[PDB]
């Protein structure tokens, strides 16, 4: 088949993510939504809120030798063409008045298709072309594209994927006077047209790749031509088509009006807003609604994506599937539903809340940083407050059904509670640590949990959640009020702290291009969420020392009222010159910053209209709300003013939300989404007693010796509970005092004791224990014990950190169909050169029944055991050389090595079968630890000590840096052994019995090769 010429097309981006206005029907028949931008109409998403289809879609009119795009008119405007419903009517006129083109846009209800009422004036002696331009980026994807045509109509698809399969009709109710197909950059309609004025291009055909169709209208005599235009999607081409052309069998008029009654209707059927709210004020409050309800997706109900744009989109290719802001976030969606069930909307919040927890939730009871509007996953961070915010969400519904409670509900507030207080990322989703935002909703979320698992007859899980609230909640001034910062007074909450100590003045980058900065010198008002979520009371003098610093810091006056950045130093906007984020620049100020300064205000009974007012003055003529405004007197050479959008990104479903949030919130006269449980025990007047808790076991790290641990302790507290993960049972307590043998249920239990006072008052304890099964017996071993006789030296080398070979221990654990021996070290468990849990440790345990006398032990090792062995333990993770030997070299098994750095244990799984017979429980056993070694650097894989002096003399360099000293005996490459003395043992430390020292057993001098005494574990 011919092809037009440029194939493939050239590479191709976005479009402008400031958006004049957005807009889809009530009715989720209709798979569509669109945006317009420039002048133009830019992506229309389908079949879900969460996939652009296009790119560009405007007119070329020619007078036969000149074209010109509407794109370049200096003079267009755009405009809501009625104030109770999202169309939009962008009107384009000719620099020399020639023409004058106007454009309503609008969508049919009932089916998937874009419409556009068009009226085109000459206003000229006349004769002018008239051609549309359209451009896709069909499925996400600006290649992949193929044109085509049939009855009249101008078609193209991309179903490449076919999960989301994507294919459009454009349809004239007049038809089209000559069409084309062809490739972006060269055979396109404006590259065809601005050359000659003429569309030569006549293929019916064009793509796969980057390609754009254009078609001339045929004009009607006189002045003007009136006439609509139908952009139809469906699965395939047949379907597309077919739906197109029902929509103008319909009509643009009927449509026109169906659509914007569906919209009149449902805000007449929603809650009235306050009667104080201005013109302009309630026009903004209607299509800031509206724009929230658009953001729902059609085809999962209930799901709601961050906003209709890509910010930057002129600078972002679209070549490869990319997210945007098109995407699930379960915190904007928070403020989307949350602003929809101000206004009335419960049916939303409802489908909402059924959505989080049945499609985002992860099966450990976490959310996704980000989703699709299925659920699939897309960004993988790990936020606390997405996983905090649906739970306040099903708070503020009444969905608190037992079976949502036990297996939706439940795994969420478990998962906080396991989480513990720090969040790897908060809201602007960059660092980690206690957060001030994101620890409000932590708090606030298990606040609501504890009552939710109450009124669910599971008082164990109240006690837990309540209790870790209530510490988190008494600790958030301790953690992240600073008292030392270098602004004003010194006195104010930081961002996030990483250590938990608000004026140690740690520093960290903070991304960006901003920089190293004191988190002591980052200031944010993400605090204001504290009363927002009822966690502090309106009036908190913590919350009110910060402003102050915080609005000197990072606030400012713009015409429109006092707007804040988010961050002293953020650096997430345009760049000094103007220019678009690359990765780097300034970040600037973000409106619904100002809507949360109003709930912060109007919760302290202060009138929050005038924030309202700030909010607005940063809208555009289509009431969108953009998610950044400029921040400087001057204009880069992109025109930018203060207090505007920079044209990044605009509307944010999340600033239109805020705007009607707060709105909502001036009629009832106090912030309307407060969860009411959540403030009566942090906001209220009375304090609650604070119950005295101690647990005096186990301690904060242990390691079971049962399938159950004692914990026990005293308080002045009425009832205590002790849950371990997740699963609570309660401790009667007698006499200011309680022991409860609780059962371990993993390999790691996260144990959680909550103490309850009388008035509902109370105090918590976390403690973690390790299990491994039933202890058979033990033996132990002091520390700084790592020196031989007393005399050997680590190799200099920095991988040797010190106490690396250092044995405290050996716990040996009946585990099922294996035996658990788990050796515990002084030094840090690292596992650097890559190897199976570790790298440099070489323990061997010899296993025997005390027969016989001195018996040599392996290879490399150059000592004796007491009495005779049947196996051998190796944990060595190096080379493959674990496993269980007998005395002659041969592995009669293999074993699985395991590093718990925590507890700086190293365990080594020995199937039962291992040990023919041999019982460890009455077994006698020498332990001792060598250093890994490859083959030629010693027999037996053990790494040999050398001479004293001769090892300190540093001679070859590798000696002294990758051998041990203070034994005896020089390098020798002929030799096995690589040592010319081995009477030296090369165990840098073992374990000896009552009355027996090592530095005796290890002593060479008296006698070689040692004897290791052969011991038995005690029970
Ligand atoms: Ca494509
Ligand atoms: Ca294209
Ligand atoms: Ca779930
Ligand atoms: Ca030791
Ligand atoms: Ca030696
Ligand atoms: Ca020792």
């Amino acid at each position: 088949t011919a092809e037009p010429p440029g194939s493939p097309g050239a590479a191709a981006t976005w479009t402008k993510g400031d958006k004049e206005g957005v807009g889809t029907s009530l009715n989720p028949a209709s798979k569509v939504w669109y945006t317009l931008t420039e002048g133009t109409m830019s992506e229309v998403y389908y079949p879900h809120a969460d996939t652009p289809n296009t790119r560009e879609l405007q007119f070329a009119v020619s007078d036969g030798t000149s074209a010109q795009r509407e794109s370049e008119q200096t003079t267009r405007t755009v405009e809501l063409a009625d104030p109770k419903a999202l169309s939009y009517r962008q009107t384009t006129t000719d620099n020399a008045g020639r023409w004058r083109l106007t454009k309503t846009y609008v969508t049919d209800p009932r089916r998937s298709t874009v419409m556009l009422g068009v009226t085109f004036e000459v206003l000229d002696g006349g004769d002018y072309q008239l051609f549309v331009l359209s451009d896709p980026s069909l499925a996400g994807t600006s290649g992949g594209d193929t044109g085509s045509v049939t009855d009249g109509a101008l078609l193209a698809s991309d179903l490449a994927d076919a999960a989301t399969p994507v294919a459009t009709a454009l349809v004239s109710s007049v038809g089209f006077g000559a069409v084309a197909n062809g490739y972006v950059g060269t055979s396109d309609g404006w590259t065809d047209l601005a050359a000659d004025g003429r569309l030569d291009n006549a293929s019916a055909t064009a793509g796969p790749g980057n390609i754009s169709q254009t078609g001339q209208i045929p004009l009607a005599a006189g002045g003007k031509t009136e006439f609509s235009l139908a952009l139809g999607f469906g699965a395939d081409t047949a379907e597309a088509l077919a739906t197109a052309k029902a929509s103008l069998g319909t009509g643009y008029k009927k449509v026109s009006k169906s659509y914007t009654g569906e919209w009149k209707k449902y805000l007449n059927s929603l809650d009235a807003p306050a009667t104080s709210l201005t013109g302009a004020l309630r026009t903004q409050y209607d299509v800031s609604l509206m724009t929230v309800k658009s953001h729902e997706d059609k085809t999962f109900p209930g799901a709601f994506i961050a906003s209709l744009t890509i910010p930057w989109g002129q600078a972002a290719s679209a070549e490869t599937h990319r997210e945007g802001y098109h995407a699930v976030w379960a915190r904007d969606m928070y403020q989307s539903v949350t602003a929809l069930l101000a206004a009335g909307d419960e049916e939303a919040a409802a489908r909402g809340v059924e959505w989080l927890f049945t499609y985002q939730q992860q099966p450990d009871g976490h959310f996704p940083q980000t989703s699709r509007v299925d659920g699939t996953i897309g960004q993988n961070g790990i936020q606390l407050d997405e996983t905090a915010f649906p739970i306040l969400l099903a708070n503020q519904i009444g969905r608190t059904d037992a079976g949502f409670y036990r297996n939706e509900l439940k795994p969420a507030a478990d998962y906080l509670v396991a989480a513990g207080p720090k969040t790897p990322q908060e809201r602007w989703e960059e660092t980690g640590g206690y957060s001030t935002s994101t620890l409000a909703s932590q708090i606030a979320a298990l606040a609501a949990a504890a009552d939710i698992a109450g009124k669910n007859g599971d008082a164990g899980s109240a006690a837990v959640y309540r209790a870790t609230a209530d510490e988190w909640q008494r600790s958030t001034e301790k953690w992240m009020f600073t008292t030392n910062g270098p602004v004003g007074d010194g006195k104010y909450y930081l961002r996030i702290s990483a250590t938990g100590n608000p004026n140690d003045g740690a520093t960290r980058d903070w991304g960006n291009g901003a920089g190293v900065h004191p988190e002591n010198a980052v200031l944010d008002g993400g605090f204001l969420e504290f009363v927002r979520l009822g966690v502090k009371a309106p009036a908190d003098p913590y919350v009110a020392d910060s402003l102050a610093e915080t609005d000197a810091s990072i606030s400012q006056e713009t015409p429109g009222g006092r707007m804040w950045h988010r961050y002293t130093y953020d650096g997430y906007g345009e760049k000094a010159d103007g220019s678009p984020w690359d990765g780097t620049g300034i970040g600037r100020l973000w409106p619904l910053l100002s809507g949360e300064r109003g709930e912060y205000a109007l919760a302290n009974g202060q009138d929050a209209l005038p924030y309202l007012e700030t909010m607005h003055s940063a809208a555009n003529a289509g009431y969108m709300i953009p998610e950044q405004v400029w921040d400087r007197d001057e204009p880069t050479s992109y025109g930018h003013e203060l207090g505007r959008s920079t044209g990044s990104a605009s509307p944010l479903s999340w600033a239109m939300a805020q705007y009607v949030r707060l709105a909502a919130g001036v009629k009832a006269g106090a912030p309307v989404e407060t969860p009411q449980n959540v403030a009566a025990r942090y906001a209220a007047g009375t304090p609650l007693s604070s119950p005295e808790l101690s647990v005096t076991a186990p301690e904060a790290l242990s390691t079971a010796d049962s399938a159950t641990a004692v914990v026990r302790g005293t308080t002045n507290a009425a009832k205590v509970y002790v849950s371990v993960n997740g699963t609570a049972t309660e401790a009667p307590v007698t006499d200011g005092t309680f022991s409860l043998d609780v059962a371990l249920t993993g390999a790691k239990n996260k144990v959680t004791v909550a103490a309850v006072a009388a008035d509902g008052g109370t105090a918590v304890e976390d403690r973690t224990v390790l299990y491994y099964g039933s202890r058979i017996g033990a033996l132990s071993d002091p520390a700084g014990d790592d020196n031989g006789p007393g005399t050997y030296r680590y190799p200099t080398n920095s991988a040797y950190v010190p106490g690396a070979f250092d044995l405290t221990g050996v716990d040996v654990y009946d585990a099922g169909d294996d035996y658990a021996f788990v050796a515990t070290i002084a030094g840090e468990v690292t596992n650097p050169w890559g190897g199976q849990a570790i790298s440099h440790q070489r323990v061997n345990i010899y296993l025997g029944k005390g027969e016989g006398g001195a018996t040599p032990g392996l290879p490399g090792t150059n000592i004796n055991l007491e009495h005779a062995w049947d196996s051998v333990i190796v944990t060595d993770g190096r080379f493959d050389g674990a496993g269980v030997y007998a005395p002659d070299g041969t592995r009669t098994s293999a074993v699985s090595l395991l590093a718990v750095p925590e507890a700086r244990q190293i365990v080594t799984r020995v199937p039962k079968a291992a040990l023919g017979g041999l019982d460890p429980a009455t077994a006698r056993m020498s332990v001792a630890m060598f250093g890994n070694a490859e083959s030629g650097e010693g027999i037996g894989n053990v790494r040999p000590v050398y001479d004293g002096a001769y090892w300190e003399a540093g001679d070859p360099a590798w000696i002294k840096e990758w051998r041990f000293g203070g034994g005896a005996g020089v390098f020798d490459g002929t030799i096995p052994s690589r040592d010319t003395d081995t009477d030296d043992p090369n165990a840098l430390d073992v374990l000896v019995g009552e009355g027996q020292t090592q530095a005796a057993v290890l002593d060479w001098r008296a006698g070689s090769p040692v004897v290791v005494p052969m011991l038995g574990l005690q029970p």
